[PDB]
Formats: structure tokens, C-alpha cells, sequence
């Protein structure tokens, strides 16, 4: 994997580790879309593009004696491909504190490596949730076969249960019964803790009783918004490439300067498995 | 088990174990009949239809000092013989993807066969629960000889529990002790989730503890109904001819085509061992 | 032993392993009585009739220095003996089944057994629940000694356990304590699950927390009846004389008919060592 | 066949001969369906139904030099079932008249058998052009 170059850095081993860690940490705990969203892969390096496959539509299925009727098919009903780009961003460690953390005893300091992590997860993020338009990439709030569902007033008791019956009420009638995830805005997630009522439990204990693949919330979905997804590998991907990687990229100034990099792209295999709560 | 041309395929048998999985893994995650009922067999291919013997109604067990009248025989109601029905889908793998993927690294893209399993199982719970009006298949919500318990408004805190009580009355009524199991709508299923009393555990958790054979939902029960079964294959059985297994079709073009297939029909041989709450 | 022609029907070992296997998981389901009063025995075919000890009386006990006195001997207030009953009903495995399994491979639907079996364990029920008249056996309803309590309208929060309050009450003051076991009709088992008060649990669990040895329920008890008893082999036990097997009885027309059979009786050891709730 | 008790039964095989021929020659003799219609099978004891397509469908053949054309598959207008009673008669055969076959040599009176094996072809018959209300087979 020429492109990481680990052997041009100076760091040994032990001091390169932490760097590492220090990333796949912080997207662990960044990362809100592969929590819901299956991984696919990582495929290769780099690779250009991928082709996929668009469901929509629902033909019926074969009840017969016989098996006679051929039309119970799973139509292909449009090709697509799409093309992984690379996010990235850029972490800088200086030559003075390498030094200083090297014969003045000092940890080397990686405080900026895991905000390289951090601004690519929520990059990554922004885009599987967003899309991006100067690539013609949508997102589950940009897919154009979504179902909808107008939100309502969750200041209201009970309102985001009702919403989300009638978002799986509507993933029900599209034929994708669960188990069933959510996303939820915070301004909106701060409003699902409240005592539902007479019922005793939290309201947001409910929809987890309703969503069991849980409940969860992110920055990039901007305002009162959801999204409800039918998971599983069958309806939706996440294609990565080069999973998250640091790689050396040459000294400017004496500083080294290292790369954060990502390749994800969002699959949308069923563009009827997403609602959107909006 | 022979009708099924593995070897007529393009795939190796890493391609075929890929996408029996693929089936597999779907098919566990949706049957709940296979909780509730007893698995008949499975008989193996083609076993058309089966002999079953229906024993409505009751009389006198004898009791004497020695043994002298023969009366006290049991017979059906009657003789019966059930039509083991198809469930099938179909799904087409794109030729040129089995050597493009390949050099992409990715495994054949199986999603299609998740969809293809998915349907099949939902025909599967449509059978069992619902009949069908073609074939004439009765299903627990359908079988006439069955009981019947009208649905209080589960909105209450204890109703669900009240009738479930009425329900295990019925079915103890007629001597079919537990242990019982239910399966509800998810519509009432949702408020079934009450903390009781001041018991601090829930209304579900009463109710499996009084239904300890489970509880259960699925999309398939229109509306707001539930059924208590008292479970064991004296009572119901799921015949299973051909179990759930993909078979070759040959090209279409060059696309290659398959089936996933399975053969299954409902033995109500007690239909008063079945309460429906409605 | 001779008078069970084993090696006379048709029938292989398997299956008479499936036929007994099918009539005894019947049994343990069925039957209440062997949870409540312990088997004495099981005694063989030949043990016609048993006598017994009836000590409904209470006489007093000596108390002296000297240990002198010769009054103060127990009686037995009656000596009595009891008759064994077969208890049998017959199930008819009908001859082409029996081809069906030699060549078609479906198994013989020994659901007829199990039905047979049902319905001796519900004729050993009723005898012990209910002597039958024409025998002249008595049961735990007809006992005349017995103590009885005045039942409550259990429609009304915390009767029920009043009433077993009560019952307690009397069986205590016959010299019985615990631990005691109960029996209850299904309409007022389905009354006792109810909250009881604020105190955190069902009147039921107050019921079996007061009534040890358990609360089951039958149909075979009449509607709004109740016994409870005193266990233990000191004041009843059930004799069996054979326990719970099939018989053959040779081909009538084509069909094999086969006879499942019992011989048991109630002896009342203690008649006042039981209270019915009525 | 294990069902058909043949052993435990005291005749002989040069009875049993003789019984099985006399009702062969009796039905033979008797019946009507066997010469307008086709045996199928025989199927064994075990077979308690049979699926039957039914055609009942007019449909053209197939001319051609390489019979591009796919139209002309023969269609199962509907893929029925039929269960298969049994028609049955009895008879007995005295002790007295076994004891005496079995010292004496005078036969048996087969003419029991030849009797049933006639009411049974009878009832072959009347189901076959009669048909029967209670199994619900149409004739």
C-alpha cells in the first residue's frame, strides 16, 4: 500500500500506534451511520466505482400448486452505478514537539490526530445523510422515491410515537417489514424524553420497543427531521474502499504533515426501505 | 433430494453456500409460525398432500370394574387430507456481475435472495395465520370450530391481561391446559408495553408470564386481533414438504435465473385447542 | 405379563416407543391429581381391592408420671376398603395408515393415542374429584366429612383470598397445617389474576404464597368450586393398581383397535384433612 | 403386503390358489368397466388419492419445418385430486368345512368367495357409472 508510506515518517512502531488508536477510536465513537447502516467490504484500494442495483417497486409473490407462473421475479428495475470519492482531512505535528517528546521525556502529543477523525466521521456522516450535489451523490433525506411523512408538533405528548407508527405504518405498506432504525435531530431527540404518560415509560423507551434497532441521533441532520431505515444488507450499503487509514504525506516546512483518509460511499439498493420524518 | 441443480449453475459451491446463508439468515429473522407450531417432518420432496384426522367434539371415557363394553372408541369428526401448496419467488443474477464483482473482489451479490427469502416468508405467515380464499385453506384466524373472545379496549391498563385471562379460560374450558402461546397484531402488541400496578415490570411480562409458551407479533395479523394456541403437534403441526432451499432454472439470455421455494400447508387437527381474541 | 399383547399388533418397537411416548406426554399434561396426591404404588394388575385406615375421629392423648393408663389408644374410626376400577378408552389405528407408513414413509398419526390417553386422564380426574356413584367411590366433593368454607362473590377484589384465608382457617383448626395445595375451577382461576391492592403482585401471588404447595385448576371441577387440601401421603394418597399403558385387542374389521388403560382409586385417609370452597 | 394376513389364517396355499382364482374369474366374468376403461396402476395398498390433471381444453398442433412456435403446449386446465375408497364384502368359511379339506379332501366352499368377488365387481360398477353421493365422486 505504497500510498501510506509509514516507513518515510520517523515515528517507530510503538510511537506510530497511538496515532492509529487515536483515530479508529475517535470514529468509533463518531461514526452514527455504520451503527445502522452495514458495512460493505472494504473492497480493494481506492477502486473507481462499484454497480448496483435499484428493487423499487414491488411484484407479488408465487402461491400455487404447480410453481406455472414465471412473473414472481425480483425485476432489476433500474442498473446504477457510483463512484467512491476520498474524504480526507489533514493533521500536522510539529518537528519541536516530536523532538521535545522524544528527548525531554514527553508523551508525543496526538490531540490533533483525533480531530483529523472526527472532522472526517462527520464528514462521512454529512454525506450518507446529505449526499453531496457537486458529485450527484444522494442521501436518505435526498433520495427521490423516499417515502415522507409530515412531522408534527413533538412538543406535543406522544407526537414522535404517533409519527413513527405512521412512518412504519408506510414502511409496511412498501412490503419492508423490520427490524426497524432511526435517526433523529437532537432538537428532536431532547424532545423524546418525556414521560409518555399514564403508561409509566419514557416515550423515547417506547419507540425503542417500536424501533428495535435503536435510536439515534447526529449534528448533520440539520432541524426537526428523521429518518427511519428498514436495515439490513438487502435494502442498503455502505461500500467503504480504503477503510480509515493515516498516511504520511511529506514534510512542509520541518513539520510532518499526515492524511486522514476515507472512501465511503452510500448504496441506496431500495430507495422505498427509507422514511423521512420531516 | 434430487429436482435441484446445484451442479447446472455457473456457481461453485462457496458461491451456493454464500447465498443458501443469505436465504437462511433472512428466512430465521421473519418465521414465527416455526416458534408457535410444532415443524411436521420435514416429509422430504413432493410428499403432495397429507391424511389428517380432525377431533372436534367429545364422548364418555369408560369406567367399570372389569372391562366389558367396547362403545368408548375414539373416532374423528372426521377423516381430512390437505393440499401442500408452492411458496415460491424468483430471482435473476446478472451474468456479466459473476465475473465482474469477481474481479471487483466482492462476493455474487446475494441481496436479491435476502428479498426472494423475505417474500417467501411472508407468503409463508399469510398462509398460516390468514388461509388462503384459493387453495381453501383455513388459517387460525379462519378454522369456524375455533373460539372466539371479543377484544376489549386494549387502551385500558389491564385489558390486554383481562383478555388474555378470558382466553385461557376458553381454551382451559375445553381441556387444553398450557402451556398456551399468543401471537397479537403489533397495533395492540405496542400497548401490551404498560408498566402494572405498582409491580414495576410490564403487562408483557405478566402476560409471558401467564402465556409462557411466548409472545410474538407479526405485520401479517390485520387490524387489532390476537390468537392464543395451545401449542404441542397434538394440537396444530406446520407440514413441511420441500423445506426452504434455492433451486436452478437455467439462463434467461445469459442471465441466470433461480427459485427459492418452499412447501408448507397448516394441520389444524384441534380447532378448539385455537382461541382468537377479535 | 400377558394380557398386553405386545408382540401381537402389527406394530413395530419404534412405534410402540412413539404410541407409549405419545400417551404419556399426554398424561403428565393432563393430569392435576398426581400433582396435588401422592401415588401409592404402582401396585400391579392383580391388586383388586386395598383396605384402609379411616381416622376421622379425635380421642385424647395421655399425660402422667407413671405412664400407666391403656385408655389412651388411637382407634380407627372406620377400617374400609376401596375397589380399583379399570379405567379405558379405545383409539383405532386404521390399517392402511399402517401401508402409508410401510411404503409411503409418512409416520401413523398416533394422535388418536394421544386423544385416548386425554381422555383417561380426564376420567382418573374426575373419579378423584368426583367418586362415581354406581362404584360407590367418593371424592373430594362428596366426602361427607370434609370442611367446607361459604365462597365469596370472587368478583370482588381480595375474595379469594379471604376465602383461602378461610379455608386455612379450617383445615388449621382440624389439626392440618401446611403445606396445603389447591385446585380451583378455570371461571374463578381466571378471577384470581388480579392486582391485588397497591401491594406490588397478583392476588394469585398472594394465593401461592399463602398455599404453598401451589394452585392449579381443572374443568374438571365445577364452575365457581374450590378444594384445598392437606398434602402428603398421611391423608391421601392415589393407589395404582396398573399405571397408565396400551393394550392391543386384536384386528376388528381391517382396522387395529388398541385399548389405553388404568386401574386407580381414591382413598381418603383423612376426611377431614380437606376443605372445599363452595 | 403385511395388512393381508395370510398367515395367521389356517388354509393352505393350494386353498388360498384356488379362493384367489375363483374371485379373478368371477370379476372377470362380471365386470363392465374393465372393457370400456383402462386399468391404471395396480398402485398398492398405500395409496390413499391420487393427483390428476384435467385437460378439457381445445388446442391446436404444431406444423412446421422447425416448429419455431411455443403455443401449442398441451395446458392442465385444472391439476385435481381424487381419494380412492374402498369397496369391500365378507364372508366365512366354517371351521367344520377347513377340518374337513384338512382330513378329507373335500374343498372348500369357494363359491363364498366367487359370490363376494361378484358383489364387490357390482359395486365397482355402480360406483364407476353411478358415481356416489357421500364420497363425492362424480360418475
Amino acid at each position: 500500500m505504497d500510498f501510506l508510506d509509514r516507513n518515510a515518517a520517523p515515528l517507530n512502531e510503538g510511537e506510530w500506534q497511538r496515532i492509529d488508536e487515536a483515530v479508529v477510536s475517535t470514529a468509533r465513537r463518531t461514526l452514527v451511520a455504520r451503527r445502522i447502516i452495514d458495512v460493505l467490504g472494504p473492497l480493494g484500494s481506492g477502486v473507481y466505482s462499484i454497480p448496483y442495483s435499484v428493487f423499487s417497486g414491488k411484484s407479488p409473490t408465487g402461491i400455487d400448486m404447480v410453481g406455472e407462473n414465471e412473473e414472481f421475479v425480483v425485476e432489476a428495475s433500474r442498473r446504477a452505478t457510483i463512484n467512491l470519492p476520498i474524504l480526507y482531512k489533514d493533521f500536522k505535528i510539529m518537528w519541536r514537539d516530536v523532538e521535545a517528546d522524544r528527548h525531554l521525556g514527553l508523551p508525543i502529543d496526538v490531540s490533533t490526530a483525533a480531530v483529523a477523525g472526527n472532522f472526517v466521521a462527520v464528514q462521512e456522516d454529512h454525506l450518507i445523510f446529505n449526499g453531496n450535489v457537486e458529485l450527484g451523490h444522494d442521501g436518505l433525506f435526498t433520495v427521490k422515491d423516499r417515502q415522507t411523512v409530515a412531522i408534527s408538533d413533538w412538543n406535543e405528548t406522544g407526537a414522535a410515537l404517533a409519527d413513527v407508527v405512521k412512518a412504519v405504518g408506510a414502511l409496511s405498506q412498501a412490503g419492508h417489514y423490520g427490524p426497524y432504525a432511526m435517526v433523529v435531530s437532537p432538537v428532536l431527540f431532547g424532545r423524546m424524553i418525556r414521560v409518555f404518560g399514564w403508561t409509566g415509560m419514557l416515550e423515547l423507551d417506547q419507540v425503542k420497543a417500536l424501533i428495535t434497532g435503536g435510536v439515534h441521533y447526529s449534528n448533520v441532520i440539520g432541524g426537526s427531521k428523521a429518518v427511519v431505515v428498514a436495515t439490513g444488507s438487502q435494502n442498503l450499503n455502505l461500500a467503504l474502499g480504503q477503510d480509515m487509514v493515516t498516511a504520511y504525506m511529506g514534510p512542509t516546512s520541518m513539520n510532518h504533515v499526515f492524511r486522514v483518509l476515507e472512501t465511503a460511499a452510500l448504496l441506496v439498493r431500495r430507495p422505498d426501505a427509507i422514511c423521512t420524518i420531516e
